[PDB]
């Protein structure tokens, strides 16, 4: 509730200068790979200024920029300052492993026509050099002139080579949504021809929308990838994948339409451990969501918990949920806009209950409420291995101001497990689901970002709290639905496990037992007895970890 969560590191890690930190307008943040030695850059797109690709090293305690303003470097196409950078993600298109960079650029346009093209940066002949109006793919319909926002990655049919969503901004008719990905009948990758083509409209997801927030994950589909779309003016979508690489609206249904409010920041996660996938978002000036995803009339349909101090409107952007004390409960955090006014960020709780819904307690950001931070985007990464998530802000708009890094003050008695699970081809896998069973604590949930947040992407690791706990086992289910299940050694705990796709006993903690298929799930307490319920309390009610007992 009152001690502060953040304290501010940029002065020592990431001081304002020229070079690494300038004070510019910069929007998206995307975590990557960008050097292929397993630790993570961060990417920044720059508004007004190059983008930037800031490496951390150790010997000097820095995040420091390896795009530097070298036209021999490597990464100079990677700055791209003539581009007016929104949105960023990263994402293996090829199969190769490796991700490439995609930048929304925005030149000139707020919605409909823009002046100059997005960006898909690959890493070949020693340097990265964009792809999307190379000679294979200018005329291939896969650049084009539209403002819009967001940007995430698809495993569309769980090949493990992903699509990149683009959440363009329309104007009327023009400027609709698209859906990038390798055409493998015109691409030839032993002499590096990638053919690109745009798969919107055979998907289901041209639509002519105020694109705003994308998140990706198994939402309704138990393995595969859907799409949820937080718009402006007008409905949010929930595109359920339909297991053909195709898609299907079922947000009105679901209760998650929305359609008189405005959304930015947006994060899928499951908030009451109860295996089902929920969303939380912001909406710009409105009531910001936290639904939970119920089974109502045997029909999905999301619930809003959100509180009152929760949903208190505020000029909302980044999103995001994770355990940064590594309690087990997730925090989520608001990077709010202060274009007119103070406006303070926000930091809660989401605290899971034995009975009912979880209870939303608001935190103190510590250093993190920058109320005259014109905050844009924003990413956890833990980029010093610490076992602690670190939070970078970027500001821009309507005022140039550095990025900001944090650390946090609390939970460092607390007890991890960080999880990387790699693709068929050796990339990140984006989008995979990764459950934990701990000990006595039931099981913990997370999805790997290709996109979320408003203009961002995530660090391609589960990051769990395990307060006093420990882990029994993982379990890992690709988009394709490849799940694997492995125990989790005590010598594992508190570090970064990596989990291959597949080409000791199975333990499943309290509450989950292995079934005849080779996966942990729940036992139903209320069969497996002797009888487990008092005589004053005699009904026994399953649950999913759990029961309950009552009269
Ligand atoms: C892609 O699949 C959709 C959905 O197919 C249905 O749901 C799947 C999970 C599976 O159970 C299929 O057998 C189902 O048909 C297809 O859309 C359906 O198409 C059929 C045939 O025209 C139609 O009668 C259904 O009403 C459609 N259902 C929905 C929900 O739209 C779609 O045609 C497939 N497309 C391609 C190109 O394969
Ligand atoms: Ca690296
Ligand atoms: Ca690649
Ligand atoms: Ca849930
Ligand atoms: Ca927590
Ligand atoms: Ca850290
Ligand atoms: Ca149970
Ligand atoms: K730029
Ligand atoms: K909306
Ligand atoms: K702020
Ligand atoms: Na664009």
């Amino acid at each position: 509730g009152s001690e502060p969560m953040f304290t501010a590191v940029t002065n020592s890690v990431l001081p304002p200068d020229y070079d690494s930190n300038p004070t510019q307008l910069n929007y998206g943040v995307a975590v990557t790979d960008v050097d292929h030695d397993g630790d993570f850059e961060i990417v920044v797109a720059g508004y007004t200024g190059p983008n930037l690709v800031l490496k951390y090293n150790r010997a000097q305690n820095r995040l420091v920029n390896i795009a530097v303003d070298e036209r021999s470097s490597p990464y100079y196409a990677l700055r791209d300052r003539q581009g007016n950078a929104i949105g960023v993600t990263a994402c293996d298109i090829d199969g190769d492993g490796r991700e490439e960079i995609y930048f929304l650029n925005t030149n000139n346009a707020f919605s409909g026509v823009a002046t100059y093209t997005d960006k898909l940066f690959k890493f070949r002949n020693n340097r990265w050099e964009d792809i999307l109006s190379d000679d294979v793919n200018v005329a291939r319909g896969v650049a084009s002139l539209f403002a819009g926002r967001s940007v995430a990655c698809v495993d569309r049919t769980g090949s493990g080579r992903y699509s990149i969503y683009i959440a363009n901004y329309a104007y009327g008719d023009v400027g609709p949504d698209a859906l990038i990905e390798m055409d493998p009948e015109a691409s030839d990758l032993s002499r590096g021809i990638l053919a690109l083509r745009d798969v919107a409209a055979e998907a289901g997801v041209s639509k002519y929308t105020a694109g705003r927030g994308v998140s990706v994950g198994p939402i309704l589909s138990s393995s595969a990838s859907d799409i949820f779309c937080d718009n402006e003016n007008g409905p949010n979508f929930l595109f359920h994948n339909q297991g053909n690489g195709t898609f299907v609206d079922t947000a009105a249904s679901a209760g998650v339409d929305d359609p008189h409010q405005h959304g930015r920041g947006v994060a899928l996660a499951d908030f009451n451990r109860d295996g089902k996938v929920d969303i939380v978002y912001g909406n710009w000036n409105g009531p910001h969501r936290l639904y939970l995803q119920m089974s109502a009339h045997g029909k999905v349909r999301f619930r809003d918990i959100a509180s009152p101090k929760f949903s208190t409107p505020s000029p909302v952007r980044t999103v995001i949920a994770a355990d940064f004390d590594n309690d087990q409960e997730l925090e989520v955090f608001f990077n709010n806009i202060a274009y007119r006014s103070s406006s303070a960020n926000r930091l809660f709780r989401v605290i899971r209950r034995e009975h009912g819904d979880p209870l939303i307690e608001e935190l103190n950001p510590g250093d993190a409420l920058e109320p005259e931070g014109r905050g844009t985007g924003g990413v956890v990464t833990d980029f010093d291995g610490d076992g602690m998530l670190d939070l970078i802000l970027s500001h821009g708009e309507s005022m140039a101001q550095p990025l900001s890094v944090f650390r946090g003050n609390q939970g460092f008695s607390n007890n991890w497990l960080r999880v990387v699970p790699r693709t068929r081809f050796g990339a990140f896998a984006r989008g995979a689901k990764v459950v934990l069973y701990t000990k006595k604590s039931g099981a913990h949930l997370r999805i790997i970002d290709g996109g979320s947040g408003y203009l961002c992407e995530m660090e391609p690791v589960a990051h769990f709290g395990l307060g006093r706990d420990e882990a029994s086992s993982v379990e890992v289910t690709w988009p394709d639905g490849k799940m694997v299940s492995r125990s989790v050694a005590s010598e594992e705990m508190n570090s970064v496990l990596e989990i291959l796709y597949p080409q000791a006993p199975l333990e499943c903690g309290q509450g989950f037992s292995q079934q005849d298929n080779g996966h942990c799930m729940d036992t139903n307490e209320c069969i497996q007895f002797p009888f487990v319920c008092p005589r004053d309390k005699p009904v026994c009610v399953n649950t999913y970890g759990s029961y309950r007992c009552r009269t």
